[PDB]
């Protein structure tokens, strides 16, 4: 049987009922009439279906114990999440991807952010692949630059593919990074290096040269030591009347950037086969959509007819954004 039903919090229930509880296909507003699922319900929970947000942002797909569960599909703003879901969050796998261009991130999520091995494509075509933590760079991975003239020009510290901007550059210039990361910056050991010739092997905090290391430039000359927010501070050599270790202490700090890049190149093999698992489970989440939309076509169906007064504000959410 079906009927229409209104919460306390004002909210509605219209649709398909079974012992007391939402049952076969129905519609569902939040408090105060905000916010709508349309679609299947089994003994009281949503199964296969669409929500809307007054702002016109849809998740369609598949649902448990109340929330967002197993594959589907959610677009917001501008960004669209092709993949799988968890307790109402994204993960373990999916792929969220820019409308309108071809910045996205495939790989692992958890709690709806990027965490465990992924690949992330930016705005300009460069990337990062590797490891995740909390949404951000975290662990080892690689920075892959696109040429320095076509390459996002973002304000130090937050600029991760080349550090520093210096004059070591031209339009055509690539950069790398290779190493340990620590909350979206570079940080650790770690190499750097640029299609001109120029590599840095040491230690890095904040996205600078930070520590112990040595830069060799496109000439082939080098400045080597220890170095504070990218400023070199003290060198290898001792005054002419001295104990100092800088020379051993560069030396070590070289052994631990190449140890850490080598580190990187694993953890970028296991971020592409998670993308690749990722873009299987998108495209699953393409069909577990397209379910729901039909689920939702009967819903609104089954409620028009108990209730042809009771407004669905689902299709105008989608109207006025």
């Amino acid at each position: 049987t079906g009927g229409r039903f209104d919460f306390d919090d004002g909210g509605t229930y219209c649709g398909g009922w079974e012992e007391g509880k939402a049952h076969g296909h129905g519609i569902c507003t939040g408090p105060k009439g905000q916010g709508e699922y349309s679609g299947s319900w089994s003994h009281g929970f949503e199964v296969v279906g669409g929500y809307t947000w007054p702002s016109g942002n849809t998740y369609q797909g598949y649902w448990a114990q109340g929330k967002r569960h197993g594959l589907g599909v959610e677009t917001k703003g501008k960004w669209m999440y092709r993949g799988e879901w968890s307790h109402g969050f994204k993960g373990r796998y999916g792929v969220r991807q820019s409308l309108c261009t071809p910045a996205r991130y495939e790989g692992t999520w958890s709690n709806g952010l990027q965490d465990g091995y992924g690949v992330e494509t930016y705005g300009d075509g460069g990337t990062y692949q590797g490891q995740w933590a909390g949404g951000m760079r975290h662990g080892y991975g690689v920075r892959q630059s696109v040429p320095y003239g076509m390459a996002t020009v973002i304000r130090s510290p937050l600029r991760t593919d080349f550090c520093p901007v210096e004059d070591h550059v031209d339009a055509t210039t690539t950069e790398t990074y290779m190493g340990e990361w620590k909350n979206d910056k570079r940080n650790g050991f770690g190499v750097s290096e640029r299609s001109n010739g120029m590599k840095y092997e040491g230690e890095w905090a904040n996205n600078k040269r930070h520590g112990y290391g040595c830069t060799v430039f496109p000439d082939g000359s080098k400045e080597e030591g220890k170095y504070k927010n990218n400023i070199l501070v003290r060198g290898i050599r001792k005054q002419l009347i001295p104990h100092t270790k800088t020379r051993e202490k560069v030396d070590r700090a070289i052994e631990g950037a190449q140890r850490a890049a080598a580190m990187a190149r694993t953890k970028v093999e296991i971020a592409n086969s998670r993308t690749a698992h990722a873009r299987a489970k998108a495209d699953a989440a393409d069909q577990a959509a397209l379910a729901a939309r039909q689920e939702c076509d009967i819903a609104r169906a089954v409620a028009r007819e108990l209730s042809p007064d009771f407004y669905q504000p689902g299709p105008d959410y989608v109207k006025q954004r």
